[PDB]
């Protein structure tokens, strides 16, 4: 396979389906990428069985423990965790802002939320860390914008983000092994402001990336506003490269983003929700802890094809979750991730067959009944 | 298969190897029975893959939640948890003593360590609960003796235990479905006193059971004393029925019990140890959390055949355990249980080949090097 080749097989309105080929394998788009770090209750083989083509690794988590350099010594992340397919790594930027406890044009210095140890993160160091991890898709390091943001603050952060995007680009290109085997995604900023989004997009396309993420959404703006920003934002990005909506999200959010031209997704919802007792179903999410499931012999969802729905009842999982049993988290998570892959499969199939619009309508009618 | 048939294929000194046939399957003895309730981090298929022929279910845990009657309504325990092979259930007696917060000749009343709810447990009710669970091997309800115990207190508890053994026997026989499809084990008491152990054994054999457990050990007496009590105690039990040492134990303990004629074992060590970072190896247990394993690329054990040792390094598991990741507990537990099954297999093989004594010596030399 090549380093990176995105091919679009079918379109419907703004929606696209197709594939990304990478040395470690093929990714079907639109794609959901389970978070491979951050609950972590599945073996890689199990993650693959749900249908995942690629997983996401959190750079921030890994640079703290066991450490980027240690992971390289051990043979890199794929080898360490036993996942041999592509891995996309975030830049570490977001988590440094939210999970960590000083910013500059150079980058960011911070203390670990764990032992209070000090670290720097710059475009160059983030890119180097992702290299040491062995990541297949590398995210440019950027500066996040809080919602809500003033036009001035959004402009400045977006502008710094474009400068850092160029630094990320160059750092990645100067490392031969990384440039030849990995891909680099740029990230569009601009908050909710159309003009900033346009300048960001023009700047990113000028630099040139393998893929373009839409950053700054899913940060408390609401679905209406998110969709409104996607409406004008995605068409600004190059049409022939993948579009990646970071941190999204709920099933209905995913369906709408695809309708607006997004090809790639990640979210902690399926794994996080798993531990808290929330199972996704075609009839909407349920909380298995609810007393109404104590003697319910049906699977989590009536149509789901996952191994959990073939073998165990709501009644049993209700018990496992309420009793704090680890198996409970294992099964809720396997089912949730499987449900998400089945969602993406129905999206890809429906686009391929030119009936995605009808699928989106039928999906919502039932899901929100 | 029959209700219950214990057959001895080979002997070496006091050690025996052979099989128990039951309707739900065959059990190879000497046998280790993983605890299927109580960390609970494995799917049944995974437990079976480690080589387990039978698992143990904790009656006390299950009567509290989700409740014996609810389990029956749901289709019984095998169906609920997805394990279709034999299940042995304890009587609930021990846990009521230790985990719960009033005793009589009738039984015991107690309040749940959870919501402080009230419950009674008698020989009859314990037997009924195990029936409602659907258990294949049912333990008689008895009264535990604390270590250390006076001869008088040991005598009285043992005597009550024999009266309760007869009540357990009758309760079990009066339920047609249970008597025809399940087996009943009696439990020898007497503390460390030879004469009491003899009266207990005579009393149990007079009543008549499918198997005989040696109770009252592994309760703080030490290995020397335990072995000393097994020395005179096991030969008192009928030779043609299985001998079950409850709550044992460490690998070296198991090897010595078998040399003294025990056929069956259960212990929380492999599962409990798993969560705390202790892995069993042929060179002794290790604590994977230790800093010395942070960059150790070898499997948990160099010879182990389990899926964990085929796929993951100490270095990675060290990270999972230290980071509180659920996968860490899953892998340590799968390996520990697998190691225990490999131990029993080498015991059965060595007895079959008349070289168990040599195996016991070689095992200890290396394990305690
Ligand atoms: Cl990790
Ligand atoms: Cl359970
Ligand atoms: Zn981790
Ligand atoms: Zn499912
Ligand atoms: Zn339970
Ligand atoms: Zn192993």
């Amino acid at each position: 396979r090549p380093r990176f080749s995105f091919s679009i097989a079918a379109r419907e309105g703004k929606a696209r389906t197709g594939t990304i080929e990478m040395k470690r394998g093929v990714i079907r788009t639109p794609a959901f990428m389970p978070v491979g770090t951050a609950v972590k209750a599945l073996k890689p083989e199990t993650v693959r069985a749900t249908g995942a083509d690629i997983i996401l690794g959190n750079t921030y988590h890994l640079m703290l423990r066991p450490g980027a350099e240690r992971i390289a010594k051990l043979g890199g992340l794929h080898s360490c965790m036993g996942w041999d397919r592509p891995i996309l790594t975030d830049s570490g930027g977001y988590q440094v802002m939210s999970l960590s406890s000083k910013q500059s044009e150079e980058g960011v210095t911070f203390k670990s939320h764990l032992d209070g140890s000090r670290h720097m993160l710059s475009p160059e160091r983030s890119i180097e860390i992702q290299h040491l991890l062995g990541s297949d898709i590398v995210m440019a390091f950027d500066e996040s914008t809080p919602y809500p943001a003033t036009p001035s603050r959004a402009a400045s952060s977006m502008e710094r983000s474009m400068r850092w995007a160029k630094r990320s680009r160059d750092a990645f290109d100067s490392r031969k092994e990384q440039a030849e085997n990995a891909a680099l995604f740029g990230i569009q900023q601009g908050s909710v402001f159309e003009n900033l989004r346009q300048q960001s997009a023009d700047a990113l396309a000028e630099i040139g990336f393998d893929g373009y993420a839409v950053g700054g959404l899913a940060v408390g703006e609401g679905q209406d506003e998110m969709f409104r920003v996607l409406d004008f934002s995605v068409p600004m990005l190059p049409d022939d490269k993948p579009h990646y909506l970071m941190g999204v999200g709920k099933p209905d959010d995913i369906v709408g983003a695809v309708e607006r031209g997004i090809d790639m997704f990640d979210s902690v919802l399926p794994t996080r929700s798993g531990r808290n007792g929330q199972a996704f179903t075609w009839d909407g999410p349920i909380n298995i802890r609810n007393a109404r499931f104590s003697e319910d012999l049906k699977p989590l969802d009536s149509e789901c094809h996952c191994a959990v729905c073939q073998k165990w009842s709501r009644a049993y999982i209700h018990h496992l979750i309420r009793a704090g049993e680890i198996l409970g988290a294992m099964l809720m998570t396997e089912h949730n991730i499987a449900f998400y892959q089945q969602l993406m499969q129905k999206i890809r199939d429906s686009i391929s067959e030119g009936r995605f619009s009808q699928f989106a309508q039928d999906f919502r009618a039932r899901y929100f009944a």
